[PDB]
DNA sequence: GTTGCAGATAAACATT
DNA sequence: AATGTTTATCTGCAAC
C-alpha cells in the first residue's frame, strides 16, 4: 500500500523501506530508526526529494556457512 | 517457484 | 583524527 502512504513524521513519499510506528502511523525508513533511537520529532532539513544512495558496502552477506 | 514486506548490519558523514 | 550518529542496501520468511 504505497498509494498515498506519506511519512507521518516527515511526509516524504520516497522511502527505501516503509516502517510502522508504535502508534500505527506510517513512517519512512529514516524516521523509524531516528525516532526509535531518540523518540523525538526533528525538522525536515535532513530531507531531499529523491532517495539518497551510496556505494554498496563490501558485499558482506549472510554469504555462507550453515 | 515467485513475489512482497519487515527487520538488522555495517559503512560513511558530520561533529568536535 | 576518533567517536557518535545516521541512513541505504542486503537478506530472509510466509503465503499462494
Ligand atoms: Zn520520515
Amino acid at each position: 500500500k504505497r498509494a498515498g502512504t506519506v511519512c507521518s513524521n516527515c511526509q516524504t513519499s520516497t522511502t527505501t523501506l516503509w516502517r510502522r510506528s508504535p502508534m500505527g502511523d506510517p513512517v519512512c525508513n529514516a524516521c523509524g530508526l531516528y525516532y526509535k533511537l531518540h523518540q523525538v520529532n526533528r525538522p525536515l532539513t535532513m530531507r531531499k526529494d529523491g532517495i539518497q544512495t551510496r556505494n554498496r558496502k563490501v558485499s558482506s552477506k549472510g554469504k555462507k556457512r550453515r
